[PDB]
């Protein structure tokens, strides 16, 4: 389990959400090795899809924008809360579930 220690220590975390991550190439192997950097990463909607931006996965652009996969119920919870004054949707942790799906726990963060 890869954790964003900075987010937890410097921000107050409000609601959280879980999503899958669409990985490409060797990205999956790098994540298993724990070669990730959360610095400056955030999630934002673009053309009907939620994307995780600026997440670094050590060696394809190591910081390419990656599509997040949301189930309808989670999308419904999120819609309308992403763009709110002073809040940022940030990745809190990345892990793989039993079936091998890469997952990211997102949280609305407010300046602490
Ligand atoms: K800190």
């Amino acid at each position: 389990v890869l954790e964003n220690r900075r987010a937890r220590h410097d921000y107050e975390i409000l609601e959280t959400y879980e999503a899958g991550i669409a990985l490409k190439g060797t990205e999956v192997k790098s994540l298993r090795a724990g070669k990730v950097d959360f610095t400056g990463s955030f999630a934002r909607f673009e053309d009907g899809e939620l994307y995780l931006e600026n997440l670094y996965i050590a060696p394809v652009d190591p910081r390419r924008k990656r599509k997040l996969l949301l189930h309808k119920h989670e999308l419904r919870r999120l819609l309308g809360k992403v763009e709110q004054k002073g809040l940022t949707l940030v990745p809190l942790k990345i892990y793989f579930n039993e079936r091998g799906y890469a997952k990211v726990l997102l949280g609305l963060a407010r300046g602490k």
